[PDB]
């Protein structure tokens, strides 16, 4: 089940800039859809390949996704406060090349809002909680191998490595650094433990 | 005074009426932000400025900045817990003015919350909690002069000016007078020596 050729979408954000660096440390061989090379840092971990697109046009899914060994999916419309399709239609994008090209596992983020009760959103992000549940959907009905990673609070805390995963509901802290949400990314990518489960990772930081 | 021209945000609010009434005492040229439906008390100090908007139109925020030395943020909820992103959000707005119009001093109130085990958060309180920790985060990465004032209960107690001021960590009692709060918000703007800092104000009345 080895994985060396992975996808990243969402490869400029706060979280696919670390997860793309950590994943060039580790020996992955990384290719990243971007919208635009200059938000790529030019020093220190490159992905192996670039390819310039839109998650929304369907062929520069299909080339990215093509010969791969898994999908990681790090989208979001951070900007967007009213109803938004971006991220379900990029998912939507993302399953049918994965099956057209054979690629069976995607470990995808969306927020830890989807296990926690619905009044918990706040007005201003209901919109991306709608299409992140549209979008768990989609990868959730596909039939692939799909961990479906739920973080609370984004930190900036330095990575660790020590925190905890609670499979299928809400664990200890309420955050988790950039830098480990990335590192669980990853982790994903060599057991099966997670495949069709819901994961909430979290960590008590200082 | 260096400082001469501030811009308050949330002065119609409990810290911000008693900042407001301390800043025009002390010779400030004051800029204020307010919702249409909520102005500054009749009898109440003048400001020398009023801008009519909402934190959460950019628009408004621009032009509440323009042309200021510093920045204090006193924005709230009222008695309101519900889950919300007005802090947040306008500290995103405040942080994208002052780097348009040049101005790096913000002095701006979370909670002392974001100091303490966060196992400890009152879950009543934990939605509110939730968004200053969204904001302080913003304003933290903004890379501005950040004064981050993290205050343990507010009470009505008198404005004494000998309140302690702990760094980085929790001080020796619960209670800051909004009075006392809003002396040291604006002892914030004298000097650096807090810049980059969590500030914890405290003080024992009696
Ligand atoms: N902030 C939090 O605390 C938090 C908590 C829980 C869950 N989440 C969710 O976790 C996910 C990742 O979070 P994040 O803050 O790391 O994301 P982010 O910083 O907002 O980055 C979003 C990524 O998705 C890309 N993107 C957006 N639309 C795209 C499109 N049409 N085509 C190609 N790429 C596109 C962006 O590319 P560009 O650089 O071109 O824009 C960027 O790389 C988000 O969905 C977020 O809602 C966040
Ligand atoms: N014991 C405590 O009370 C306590 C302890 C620790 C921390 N804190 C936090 O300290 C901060 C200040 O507390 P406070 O009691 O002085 O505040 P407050 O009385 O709740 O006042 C909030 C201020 O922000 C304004 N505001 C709200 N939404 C706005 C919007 N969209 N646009 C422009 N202005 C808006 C409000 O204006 P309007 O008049 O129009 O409403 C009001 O002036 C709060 O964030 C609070 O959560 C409170
Ligand atoms: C901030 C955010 C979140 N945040 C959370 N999600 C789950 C649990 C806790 C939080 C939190 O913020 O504490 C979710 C989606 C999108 C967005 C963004 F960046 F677009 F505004
Ligand atoms: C009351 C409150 C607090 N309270 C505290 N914060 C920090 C430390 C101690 C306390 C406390 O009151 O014991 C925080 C945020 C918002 C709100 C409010 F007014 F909106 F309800």
């Amino acid at each position: 089940m080895a994985v060396k050729k992975i996808a990243i979408f969402g490869a400029t954000g706060q979280t696919g800039l670390t997860t793309l660096a950590q994943a060039v440390q580790a020996g992955y061989e990384v290719t990243v859809l971007v919208r635009d090379s200059s938000r790529l840092p030019s020093e220190g971990p490159r992905p192996a390949h670039v390819v310039v697109g839109d998650v929304l046009q369907a062929a520069d899914v299909d080339k990215t996704v093509a010969g791969q060994d898994a999908v990681i999916v790090l989208l979001g419309t951070r900007n967007d406060l009213s109803p938004t399709t971006v991220m379900s239609e990029g998912a939507r994008n993302i399953v049918a090349a994965m099956k057209a090209h054979g690629v069976d596992k995607v470990v995808a983020c969306t927020s830890a809002f989807l296990l926690w009760d619905p009044t918990k959103v706040p007005p201003r992000l209901q919109a991306v909680t709608d299409d992140h549940i549209r979008m768990h959907k989609v990868l959730r009905e596909s039939g692939l191998k799909y961990v479906a990673v739920m973080p609370p609070h984004i930190g900036d805390q330095p990575l660790t490595g020590a925190y905890t995963v609670t499979l299928d509901g809400r664990g200890p802290s309420r955050v988790i650094s950039k830098h480990d949400l990335g590192h669980f990314m990853l982790r994903c990518l060599t057991t099966d433990e997670y495949d069709g489960h819901s994961t909430y990772p979290s960590h008590q930081y200082q």
